[PDB]
Parts: structure tokens; sequence; C-alpha cells
């Protein structure tokens, strides 16, 4: 037997996997156990969650391994779920008409946690002994010690409503251990003003870096010499009433860039971005990021222009506009709600000017009500912003209602009808006027189906 030459006990000892029997670890020949390691994810400690981390720098496009597991046909797997109380699909990979369930048996790939806006790796179909399987390939350069994150390419309402928003920087250390490790970069300070956008009142104790203190004082980073860009994304660490640090799962931290965005410090935002701040960083519980926090600051401000400028900076630096809150609203969703008509138009114009490859990507994300951004505008009666979106992307109806996928087309017709179900005669005639506008070239039959 050839498996007698495979020592999975040593594989797991080398990877730091401590919650699998050796007879349940299923290696593949392309597994790069030299490049990765399994560790606890401190954020997930209350469920003993683990993750897969880079043991060294990994170049973009490197193969990590094969998603191994127990093999079922689709029918067999449904029968399994039906017969095994408490089993679920958390580890089930649907590929090639088969199901590869890594819930009980598998390899290192079973430890990669989820993100759809900060994934640095992806599942891709490959061939193995003439059958289709899933392999993991990095989609960005990974720095040693960062967690690998991957999009599961499925919808799970429980996921959007209960998962944490994981970052590549979320590791095995607690907030206490992180502070101890980098103590010389932190100083304890008292908040001198309220800051509801991060749930801080005047007088709260917070551990801050020099960069963070500069942001909170409203000083300019560019005027400072001897700034240590290493801790640019090291977080503000809140300190509890018992004078102990709040752990990562007890309170969201934030970065200097998050704060600069919320506060509208345009030049500081530019400086932070140019010095490598993760413009896609997300707070663990809330999901708030530079984009959402800029929108928040805009909602609470007399000077809205600096926030529009910050959104412009972010978009110029390839910020991920497909990030979404817990209701699966993307940035365009929520910006439709927060920005006035002129500013919403200006931001869509910025995005236009970045010349996105697939504009339709922005129009295929649906929120918890199954509304894409156009349906969303209409359901909130933002006729002007709906027209702005239609002018941005005239092909919207063509590509999402008259595609070659009749299932998708009908789902979208039904979702559009749902979005407008509460219109009165006046709103319906305004909508029909917009839709009959020459530029969309909507066929009469689709118009019938829409109203
Ligand atoms: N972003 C996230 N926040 C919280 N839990 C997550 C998560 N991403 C993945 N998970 C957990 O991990 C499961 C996928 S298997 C991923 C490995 C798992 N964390 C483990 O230690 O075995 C999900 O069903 C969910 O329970
Ligand atoms: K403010």
């Amino acid at each position: 037997n050839a498996d007698e030459w495979i020592d999975t006990s040593k594989i797991m000892l080398d990877l730091h996997i401590d919650n699998m029997s050796s007879s349940d670890y299923i290696p593949s020949a392309i597994d790069r156990t030299d490049l990765v390691m399994v560790q606890s994810v401190h954020l997930l400690r209350k469920t003993g969650g683990r993750g897969l981390f880079a043991r060294e720098d990994i170049p973009k496009g490197t193969c990590i391994g094969i998603y191994t597991g127990e093999v079922y046909s689709e029918q067999e797997f449904e029968q399994y779920l039906k017969e095994h109380v408490g089993s679920d699909k958390s580890y089930a990979m649907y590929v090639g008409g088969r199901v590869i369930d890594a819930a009980r048996k598998g390899n290192l790939t079973r430890y990669i946690n989820f993100s759809d806006s900060q994934d640095n790796a992806e599942f891709v179909e490959t061939t193995l002994n003439r059958k289709k399987v899933a392999k993991v390939i990095t989609t960005k350069n990974i720095k040693a010690g960062q967690q690998l994150l991957i999009n599961y390419n499925t919808y799970e309402e429980q996921a959007s409503r209960y998962y944490y928003f994981l970052n590549p920087g979320d590791g095995w250390l607690s907030a206490q251990e992180f502070y101890q490790t980098y103590q010389s970069q932190y100083r304890l300070e008292q908040m001198p003003y309220n800051l509801e956008g991060f749930d801080l009142k005047a007088g709260d104790r917070v551990l801050m870096t020099q960069i963070g203190r500069i942001i909170l004082a409203n000083y300019s980073l560019a005027k400072e010499q001897e700034l240590n860009a290493s801790d640019i994304d090291l977080p503000f660490l809140k300190v509890g009433s018992d004078e102990k640090i709040l752990d990562f799962d007890e309170a969201d931290t934030f970065t200097p860039l998050m704060a600069a965005c919320y506060l509208g410090q345009v030049e500081n935002v530019k400086w932070l971005i140019e010095h490598g701040a993760n413009i896609d960083q997300q707070q663990s519980h809330s999901g708030h990021c530079p984009l959402s926090l800029t929108l928040k600051g805009y909602s609470l401000a007399k000077d809205t222009q600096k926030y529009i400028d910050i959104i412009q900076l972010l978009i110029k630096n390839q910020v991920n506009l497909l990030v979404h809150d817990r209701s699966d609203k993307t940035f365009l969703h929520n910006a439709a709600l927060v920005l006035n008509n002129l500013d919403f138009q200006s931001v869509v114009k910025f995005l236009i000017g970045q010349n996105p490859i697939d504009i339709n990507e922005y129009f295929t994300y649906i929120d918890e009500n199954d509304f894409d951004i156009v349906m969303h505008c209409y359901n909130n009666k933002l006729f002007d912003k709906a027209l702005v979106l239609l002018a941005f992307y005239p092909d919207y109806f063509k590509r999402n209602y008259m595609s070659d996928n009749e299932g998708h087309n009908q789902f979208n017709i039904n979702a559009f009808r749902k979005a407008i179900k509460d219109f009165n005669s006046n709103e319906r005639s305004i909508l029909l006027m917009q839709l009959r506008e020459s530029g969309l070239h909507l066929p009469e039959d689709l118009l019938e189906q829409l109203g």
C-alpha cells in the first residue's frame, strides 16, 4: 500500500493542526505545507475557530493546495445531511457535480476562513486523476503571518448576519498580547472629545500610536518627520472600566485611516493611503470601513466637500466598492441613501472615470431584499439617483433582464416588480417615463412585464 508512506501525524504537527485524527487528514501532492500553518484566530476564540496563515511571504498566484475531503454525489450528500443530525454544509465544496465535504476529513485548505471583500486567495477548478476538484490559489502577495481569506462563492444568510468581518491582519494574539508585543509604539491617552462614530466618550482611556495621536489632534502627518510607517495600521486599543484592554472580540478597534476618513482629514487620508494603509480594513463586529465611515462623516457634517474628496481619493486608489454591510448593501446601495443627488452623481462620475472593466459587477449585488442598486433606488423613490445609475450603465436591463439565463432574467423581473409594488399611480407614471426614455431601448414586452 502506498498510503503507508504518508505520515499525516507529522504533516499535522508541522502545520500546527491539533484538532484532527491522523486518519482524517487527507493530503494532496501539491499541498504547500512549507508555506502555511494553522493557528487560532483570536477573534473566533469563543468557538475555538482556527485559520490558515502564511508562514512566509507568498507571491500572488501561488498554488496552496487541493480542497480534499469525503466524496459524495449530490444525492448521497443530501441523504447524509438528512440522516446525520447536526451535520451541515459549512465544509461542503460543490464542484464537478460532486460534493467534497471537509467537515470530518480534509487538509489545510479546510481552515481558510471567509471574506468576500478582502480575500487574498480563491478556489479554482482543476483536474486530479481525471476528476474535477477545487484548488486554492493566492490572488495577492501575502506577507508572512497574514491570514489567508477566501470567498466561498455561495450565499449564506447566517454568514452575512453573524460572521465576523475578517482582515488579513487578524491573528492568533489577543489585544493584550499585541500591545505587549508592540508596547514601545503605544501611549495611553484620554479621549479629549466625544467620538460616537467609534463609541468613545470624552475621558475614555485609549492606547494610541504616534500616527493615531496625530490624527486625533487634527495635526498633519506630512509635516511630521521621523514617522514610523510600520505601525500605520496598528489599531487604537480601547481600555475597559476595569483598566484592562478590551480584547478584539469585546470591542471593535479602528485604524488611523478609518479615523482620518470619519473626521474628514483629506490630506491625512492621502498620506495614509500613500504610505500603505489598508483602504479596505473592516471593523470586526460592525463591518465599518473607510468607505462607510466617510459616508457616516458626510451624514454628520456641514462641510460635505472634504468627504466627497475622500471618497474620490479612495476610488482613485482602487478601494473595494463591493464591500457590504450586514444587510448585503454595497457602497453604491448606502451612498444612494446618504449622498444628495448632486454628490451621488459626482461619485458615480468618479467611478465612471476610473474606467471599470465590468461595470455590470456593481449592478449584480443584491441586498437582503434581493434589490440591486437600481431596484434599491426605486424602492426608496430615488428617481433622480436611479436615472444617474441608468446613465452610468445603459446596458443594465439588457444585461440583467434579457441575458441568456432565463432564470436570472425572471428573478430580476420579479425583484424589480417587488421593489415598486408600493408605488402610487403618479410614481408609476414617473417610472414609466424614465423607462420609456429613448436611451435604454427597452422592448415593449419587457416594459409590460415590469409594470
Ligand atoms: N468570517 C468568519 N467569521 C466567523 N466565522 C467564520 C468566518 N469564516 C468562516 N467561519 C467559520 O468557519 C466555517 C468554515 S470552515 C473554516 C475553518 C473553521 N474556522 C475552523 O476552525 O474549522 C464557517 O462555517 C464558520 O463557522
Ligand atoms: K464629526
